[PDB]
């Protein structure tokens, strides 16, 4: 399958790949943020292993993996990576024509 197993502690929620769009660490939270296409969901992991799981997801930024396929247009000038949902991320110049 492309489950992913978001684990909340006592509790996981299971969702499929490309249900979304990005994964965001937080200064604001000890926990990651799954960026879903009409919600965030925290949970428990780490974004290396996260980008390891499959070629879709793209370390682009130190806070940030991608999913690939989600991603809408990529504006390289201001390094703003846009999601199907209407959200955002950033890139570092380093991966932003690595997406």
């Amino acid at each position: 399958v492309e489950t992913i197993e978001l684990k909340r502690g006592s509790n996981s929620v299971y969702v499929q790949y490309d249900d979304i769009m990005f994964f965001e660490s937080s200064t604001k939270s000890h926990r990651l943020i799954a960026h879903l296409d009409n919600r965030q969901i925290e949970f428990y992991g780490n974004l290396k292993e996260l980008s390891q799981l499959d070629d879709r997801f793209f370390r682009c930024h130190n806070s940030f993996v991608v999913n690939r396929h989600n991603i809408e247009s990529i504006d390289s000038k201001e390094r703003i990576v846009y999601f199907k949902n209407k959200e955002h991320c950033y890139a570092s110049v380093r991966n932003v024509k690595k997406i």
